[PDB]
This record gives structure tokens, C-alpha cells and sequence, in this order.
């Protein structure tokens, strides 16, 4: 055996270059047929030329004459090509309909769509599929008009016509050069939503939003958000759209939520339909977010692109960054950073800690759709922060602008970001260059002490080896820090020539003492305020310090990160007495601070709803060995059980309170959705105390029905509900919403991560389901996602779970290996569990691997725990 591996060192540019790509859909039932004609540029003269693709070759031409070529897997190859400029003329045959995989050209509900991010170009035409090869477009689409009247592609619509046998065509010409990631198709009847922005040029931009008629009345949240991100783009990086077009599509089978082809945007229909009435208030901030992302690519990721596919987080960490800080500009930017950094440290930690851990830039891959992860987005994300961090926004702003002017057209590297930002800023960043290359989550060991007049902060560094590489050098991590008395008020000191109430500690070598000088009180420190760095941060606090930072502190994440270690502790005690067998502990302190955040008026009601959640199972396992899931999972159960009687009847005030608050403003907007949040906080641990409830909540569930957050919050609240009433909420859901495919997925959602004991059986029931199909990526994460999530299910002791999922590993991989790819790494955990559950899931990972056929998708990652 030989896999094929791709390097990064391997990298070589070009020896081909594409300037001009004419493409031609010829759109029939069931084939539709594609003749390109591609304008090539020698680089490295008498080179075969070499085109990727894997689409039926119907014919291939050198200068208008057949061509004399091999084609070998998916790649052909022309030995005798011309030593100057010549012309490639390919023609290709595709069967959309039967394109399940939804990469390439693909069938969706009765339309026709396209993904080629990051290989699918190849899927459709046989082309120099990477990024670095950059042409300029030109694309022609002939169809049946009343079955496909409206026919998009990327740029300008410059002609189009009729034909009198019932077709039509169009004629779309994008003047800007551009990668094949980036090229876009859309056939088919849809319904269009008009729009327009005035950009600060004075340069009116047509927005148009696609979708299905019926979806229609859904799309304007969208329409919105987008003309907010267009806006803040201009007001924030000084950045405006360069086309006088803009195109939005909606489609129901997507891999992933959205995709940025140049001015012609493909979105996953949950990142861009919603009403009150059928989505959460977190569907609408998940649209706002999305919708600003794909068009923050049109300059990070399009305008400046990515040379090779090792580089994505530059395009990815870099966007993601831009569309959190779009977020935060818009509302609640503290609250909405807690969310950022739970998220990270609840997926990304353990993706980082697990055998597929990789660098924010990985030095080698075998599918490149494996490394869309956690890790290149949001880690990547919290890289750029540091930036931000280090130079202020000023300072980074300015590398921005040497970032564009430097590489406006090009397809460059992390590197060159990295050295646009340290160029524009005449400042050293060679070791800031280890956050893209050194995998694995940074522990930092902190001490403190104060003698004399100074608080003598010492800080270790260290990186754990990963499956990539042993050899982790010392980082440079900033670490911003505070200081509070007895009282919890904010403590002035000296840091190398200034008295400031906080300070960024510079954290470059693997042991480093700090000294805040001029301090003339006992003081306890606030360490890594705002999440500074994406590290583990250890500090010998007692019970009472974290108490003190919960009440007092000034910074958002410090406070809510003392919660989380009083939660956390809580749930180590839970573990020994269950373990020793005997009374829960007493958690006195801990009682007595959600007491006094609960009380506490004037916190920020969403702030407030963090500060009352408690750590996943996954974070409390953390380097953990021989873990048996169903242990964390019965401590943590045996925690919030405690919290939900104890305070019971203030569940329910504050419930109350919320309620009144809310003051029957039911539409989405960030005030009215903090309200919702505490409230449905509120209804979750009611209905933990005191299930009976759920019959006041049926009898009269309408009235309480005002929208789809209080919808999905009581049935979320109610989901493991063992009462007969829990399934008829659920059926009638199902009912109510039939018609709505995305309120579907939050029906099949419920069935799949419910803590009931049935749980399975009813998952494997929804299998079935009409409004089901396993073939639909949005529905397999919904009901099968889920499940393989639910952690007393999944990681049941009869091994039904890893059977059940394996299962579906394989039949999924048959038809969509991203999604099975994505799926598998359930079993990422594998190598940590106690004995008798890692030998079942070893045996699951051993049947994926024996099935013939097998995805080079799933391959990998199966390799990467088991081998
Ligand atoms: N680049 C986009 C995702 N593209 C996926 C879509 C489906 C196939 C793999 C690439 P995003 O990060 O803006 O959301
Ligand atoms: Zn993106």
C-alpha cells in the first residue's frame, strides 16, 4: 500500500497558470453537459500539463484539435502542449440528480446547486483545482426556462436570450480573477427578494436574496444583517464591495452553513431563513453572524486568497474574528465573547487534547474536508485576536492595510499576514509564528505572591506533545491581568513604568516572574482577563478567592470563569462521594453564590443565564484517564438536580420576572432575547425538580407559545422528561410544524439528545420519520448527530450506541463521506475511556475499517485513533 499525503513543504507554484476560463452549461434532463475553454499560461515550459477531475470525459482538445492524452484516476494529463500560450477545451457530462454528496454540481429540491470548496471544481470540468491558480471567469448557462428561469453564476449578467424551443440562456462574466473554490452555479425556480445598499462611494449594490416561494416571507432577518455587515465593513476595516451586485441562494442540502463564492453567496437555509414564530432568538444571532461571515470573505478569503489549502485559517481564523467583532459591535459584545470562548473550550479543547489534534495551520493532510475543524476557525480566531491584542485596533488596523496593499489579488500565506502585521507595526512577531505550527492547548502554571510592596506573579509555560509532533517550544502568550482587595475593588500597580489598574503580561519564555510594584494591600489576582490567550490557566485559588472574582471583578470572563471553577470543583467532590458511596457533599459555598447571582439585580440577564451553567461532561473529563462517561454524566446530573430543588421556588421567580420583563416582545432583538434565556435557564431546572410541571405547561401550552424560544426551551427543558406527556408535546410539535423543514430539525434534535431511557429505540423509529432523510446533512446531524452526543446513550454500557453509530458511519460514507466524516469522530475519545468501553468502540472503528470502499474521508480519521 501507498496513501497519498499531502506536505506543505511540498509545495512547488504552478507550472501552469490559467488566465481565462470560459464556461459552458448546457442544463437537460437528467445530464447536463459542460464544455469549458480554458486560456493557459506556461510557467514551467515543457511540463505535462496536468488537470484534476473526476467528471465523465466526453471530449478534450489542444487548439481546437483532439488532444492525445491519458487519463489516469482523476487526473489527466497532456504530455506535448504548446511552449507558449495555447487553449484547453474540455467537455465533461454530470448527473446532478444522482450527486449525493452535495460537492460539485448536486440536485436540491428540484434545482440545481453548486459547492466547490475546497476540490468540487474538479467534480464539474477538468481543471488546475487549487487555490494559487487564479482566471478570470466567464460564464454562459443554457436551460429549459420554465423549469430553470432563473439561471445565476458569479459577476455580471452581460448577455442572454431566448431560444424558440422553450429554452433560454445567460451570459455572467466575473471580472475579477479568482481560484475555482470560489466559482458558483445556481439553476432552478426560486422566488428573489430585492434589495440595495449604497456603498460610501456613492455606488448603489443590487442585492438579491433566492429562495424557495414559499420560504420567501423568511429571508428578511437576512436581508438585513447583510446590509449591516456591508456597512460596518466600511465604518470598522474601511472595506467596500466592488461589484454593484450581490446574490444570496438558499438551499435546504448543504454540507456546512454558507459558502462565499464571489457575489453570488450559497447559504445553508438555517443561516438564513427565520421568523419569531419557527426559529430561536439563537437562530437569528446565528444568521446575523453567518450572513456577515460570508461577506467578510469577499476580502478576507476573496479579494486576498489562500495559496495552498494548509493556509485556510488565514482566510477562516481571520473571518471568523471579523464576524465575531461584527457581533459584538452590534449588541452585548461581553456576553457574546463568553459564548465564543465556551465554544471553543468545550469543542476545540478536546479536539486539541484528542488524536486529530492539529496546528491552526496542519503541516500535512490526506482529505482536506477533515481539517474544517474547531481548531483552523475558532482557535485560528483566537489567533488573530492576539493580534488585536498585542498591537491594539489602531496598530491592527494598520497591518490590515499593508495586508491588502501587499497582496490585493494574490494567493498568499499565514506567514504573510503574519508579516503584514509586524511590518506594519515595526515590531517582532518571529515567535508569535508557533501559534500556526505547535498544536495542542497551552498550560500555563501561575504563582503568587506579595512581598515587600510587590505582587510577584510567576507564570510556567508548557505544550503537550501531539500525535504531529513532541517538540513544543515556548510561546508567545499574553496574558492580561488585575488585581482586587478584600473588598473586590480594583488595585493600582507599577508595571515597567506605568500605574495602571490592569496590564498585558508577556508571557515569551517558559518561566517568567512579573512584578506589579506599588501595591499596598493584600490582593487577589484577575488572570487572563478576556480570555487573552487560548490556554489552561492553573492558580492556586481557594473557594473564597474564586467567591470574591464571581462578585466583584470587572471583567466579564474572569467572573464567569470563577463560576465555572466552582462548578467544576463541585462536580470533583460529586465524583469522590459517589465513588466512596456515600451522601452527596454539602456544596455550601457554591449555594451560596448562585444564591447571590440569582438575587443580584443587576446583573445582565444574558450574563446571567452564563453564570448558571454549568461545565459540558466533556470539560470535566478533561485530562482525565479511563474515563467512564455515565460517572461524569451521573455527577454532573446529581449537581444540577441539587441547584434545581434547592432553589426551586426562585426558579420560578425569576422565571416570573423575566416574563413581565419580556413585555410581549415576541420578535427577535438583543434585549427581549436576554430575557428568553434566563427564563428558559429558569424552566430547565423547574422541570428537573419538579417534572409534574409539565401538565401546567400543556394545559396551556398556547398561550405560552408566543414564539419558537419558548417553543423549544420547554420542550428542551421537558426532553428527558420520562412522563407520556413529554412524546405528545413532542408529536404535536412535529405536527404544528410539518411543513417547516428547519423546525424539523430541532423536532428529530430533541428525539436524538434526550436523556430519556428509550431513547434509542425512538431515534431508531424517527429513521422513518416522512419528513426524515438520512441523505439530507441537516437532518443527519439533527437526529443522528445528536445521539452519538448524548452521552448516556451514546457511551451506554452495552455498547448500543457505538454499534448504532458505526452503523450509520457506514451507510452515511456511502453517498457523503463529509458527513460520516464529521460523525465518526464520536469515537474520538476512544484511547481514554476505561477499558471495557474503548474495547467496543476499538471493535466499532476495526468494522468501519474492514467495509470495502471505504472514504479516504472517514480513513483518516479512523487512522488517527486507532493507529
Ligand atoms: N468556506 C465556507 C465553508 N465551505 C465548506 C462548504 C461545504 C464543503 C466544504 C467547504 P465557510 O467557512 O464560510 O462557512
Ligand atoms: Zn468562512
Amino acid at each position: 500500500m501507498s496513501k497519498t499525503v499531502h506536505y506543505l513543504k511540498d509545495y512547488q507554484t504552478p507550472a501552469y497558470h490559467i488566465l481565462k476560463t470560459d464556461l459552458h452549461f448546457d442544463i437537460n434532463e437528467p445530464q447536463t453537459v459542460v464544455k469549458s475553454r480554458l486560456t493557459v499560461e506556461p510557467q514551467r515550459v515543457g511540463e505535462p500539463l496536468v488537470l484534476d477531475g473526476s467528471a465523465k470525459l466526453l471530449s478534450v482538445k489542444i487548439n481546437g484539435a483532439a488532444a492525445d492524452y491519458v487519463l489516469e484516476g482523476e487526473t489527466l494529463t497532456i504530455a506535448g502542449v504548446p511552449s507558449e500560450r495555447f487553449t484547453v477545451e474540455v467537455e465533461t457530462e454530470i448527473l446532478p440528480a444522482e450527486n449525493k454528496s452535495l460537492m460539485g454540481l448536486y440536485a436540491s429540491g428540484g434545482n440545481l446547486f453548486t459547492q466547490c470548496e475546497p476540490e468540487g471544481f474538479r467534480k464539474i470540468t477538468f481543471y488546475i483545482d487549487r487555490p494559487d491558480v487564479m482566471s478570470k471567469f466567464t460564464t454562459t448557462i443554457v436551460a429549459d426556462k420554465k423549469r430553470y428561469p432563473v439561471l445565476l453564476s458569479n459577476g455580471n449578467k452581460i448577455d442572454g436570450g431566448e431560444f424558440s424551443d422553450g429554452r433560454h440562456w445567460v451570459k455572467w462574466e466575473d471580472p475579477f480573477s479568482k481560484p475555482s473554490y470560489l466559482f458558483a452555479l445556481v439553476a432552478g425556480d426560486l422566488a428573489v427578494t430585492e434589495d440595495y445598499f449604497t456603498t460610501m462611494s456613492g455606488r448603489n449594490v443590487k442585492i438579491e436574496f433566492y429562495t424557495t416561494e414559499a420560504d420567501k416571507p423568511k429571508v428578511g432577518f437576512a436581508v438585513e444583517s447583510l446590509k449591516n455587515a456591508m456597512k460596518w465593513d466600511e465604518t470598522r476595516f474601511g472595506l467596500e464591495y466592488d461589484l454593484d451586485i450581490f446574490m444570496v441562494v438558499a438551499v435546504g442540502d448543504f454540507n456546512m452553513g454558507a459558502m462565499e463564492n464571489k457575489g453570488l453567496n450559497i447559504f445553508n437555509t438555517k443561516f438564513v431563513l427565520a421568523d419569531s414564530r419557527t426559529a430561536t432568538d439563537t437562530d437569528f444571532e446565528g444568521i446575523e453572524s453567518v450572513v456577515g461571515h460570508e461577506y467578510f470573505h469577499n476580502w478576507t478569503g476573496n479579494r486576498v486568497t489562500c495559496r495552498d489549502w494548509f493556509q485556510l485559517s488565514l482566510k477562516e481564523g481571520l473571518t471568523v474574528f471579523r464576524d465575531q467583532e461584527f457581533s459584538g459591535d452590534r449588541a452585548s459584545r461581553a456576553v457574546r465573547r463568553i459564548e465564543n470562548i465556551r465554544l471553543l473550550r468545550q469543542h476545540q479543547f478536546p479536539e486539541d487534547a484528542g488524536p486529530t489534534a492539529h496546528p491552526v495551520r496542519p503541516a500535512s493532510y490526506e482529505e482536506m474536508n477533515n481539517f474544517y475543524t474547531m481548531t483552523v476557525y475558532e482557535k485560528g480566531a483566537e489567533v488573530v485576536r492576539m493580534y488585536h491584542t498585542l498591537l491594539g485596533e489602531e496598530g491592527f488596523q494598520k497591518g490590515m492595510k499593508l495586508y491588502f496593499q501587499r497582496h490585493d489579488g494574490q494567493a498568499v500565506t499565514c506567514d504573510d499576514f503574519r508579516a503584514a502585521m509586524a511590518d506594519a507595526n515595526g515590531i517582532n512577531l518571529d515567535q508569535f509564528a508557533l501559534w500556526y505550527s505547535q498544536a495542542g492547548t497551552p498550560v500555563l502554571e501561575a504563582e503568587g505572591r506579595l512581598k515587600n510592596n510587590i505582587f510577584e506573579l510567576t507564570v510556567k509555560q508548557t505544550v503537550p506533545p501531539t500525535p504531529d509532533m513532541t517538540d513544543k517550544q515556548p510561546m508567545m502568550i499574553p496574558v492580561k491581568v488585575g488585581l482586587l482587595n478584600r473588598n473586590g475593588e480594583a488595585v493600582a500597580f507599577d508595571y515597567q513604568g506605568k500605574r495602571a489598574t490592569e496590564a498585558v503580561l508577556l508571557l515569551t519564555e517558559a518561566e517568567q516572574t512579573f512584578l506589579l510594584e506599588g501595591v499596598t494591600e493584600a490582593v487577589v489576582p484577575s488572570l487572563l482577563r478576556g480570555f487573552s490567550a487560548p490556554v489552561h490557566l492553573n492558580y492556586p485559588y481557594s473557594d473564597d478567592d474564586l467567591l470574591l472574582l464571581l462578585a466583584h471583578d470587572s471583567d466579564a470572563f474572569t467572573r464567569w470563569e470563577a463560576a465555572q471553577t466552582l462548578y467544576r470543583r463541585a462536580v470533583a467532590a460529586n465524583l469522590a462521594t459517589l465513588s466512596d458511596g456515600v451522601e452527596l457533599p454539602k456544596h455550601e459555598k457554591l449555594l451560596a453564590a448562585v444564591e447571590k447571582v440569582i438575587s443580584d439585580d443587576l446583573l445582565d440577564n444574558a450574563f446571567k443565564a452564563l453564570l448558571l451553567g454549568v461545565p459540558s461532561e466533556a470539560e470535566l473529563w478533561d485530562g482525565a484517564e479511563n474515563i467512564d462517561p455515565l460517572r461524569y454524566h451521573q455527577a454532573r446530573e446529581a449537581l444540577l438536580d441539587t441547584l434545581a430543588v434547592h432553589f426551586l421556588p426562585k426558579w420560578h421567580e425569576l422565571n416570573r420576572q423575566a416574563a413581565k420583563q419580556e413585555n410581549q416582545s415576541y420578535e427577535y432583538s438583543p434585549e427581549a432575547a436576554g430575557w428568553r434565556t434566563l427564563r428558559n435557564v429558569c424552566r430547565a431546572f423547574v422541570l428537573r425538580a419538579d417534572p409534574a410541571h409539565i401538565e401546567t405547561v400543556a394545559e396551556k401550552y398556547g398561550e405560552m407559545a408566543q414564539n419558537m424560544t419558548h417553543e423549544w426551551g420547554i420542550l428542551s427543558a421537558v426532553n428527558g422528561n420520562e412522563s407520556d406527556t413529554r412524546n405528545r408535546l413532542l408529536a404535536q410539535f412535529a405536527d404544528k410544524f410539518s411543513d417547516d423543514a428547519l423546525v424539523m430539525d430541532k423536532y428529530f434534535a430533541l428525539v436524538g439528545s434526550s436523556r430519556r431511557s428509550d431513547t434509542l429505540q425512538q431515534v431508531r423509529t424517527a429513521l422513518q420519520h416522512p419528513k426524515f432523510s438520512l441523505e439530507n446533512p441537516n437532518k443527519a446531524r439533527s437526529l443522528i448527530g445528536s445521539f452519538s452526543r448524548n452521552v448516556p446513550h451514546f457511551h451506554a454500557e452495552d455498547g448500543s450506541g457505538y454499534r448504532f453509530i458505526a452503523d450509520k458511519v457506514i451507510e452515511i460514507d456511502r453517498f457523503n463521506p463529509q458527513v460520516a466524516a464529521r460523525l465518526v469522530q464520536a469515537f474520538n475519545l476512544c484511547n481514554k475511556l476505561e477499558p471495557h468501553r474503548k474495547n467496543l468502540v476499538k471493535q466499532a472503528l476495526q468494522r468501519i475499517r474492514a467495509q470495502e470502499g471505504l472514504s479516504k474521508d472517514v480513513g483518516e480519521i479512523v487512522g488517527k485513533i486507532l493507529d
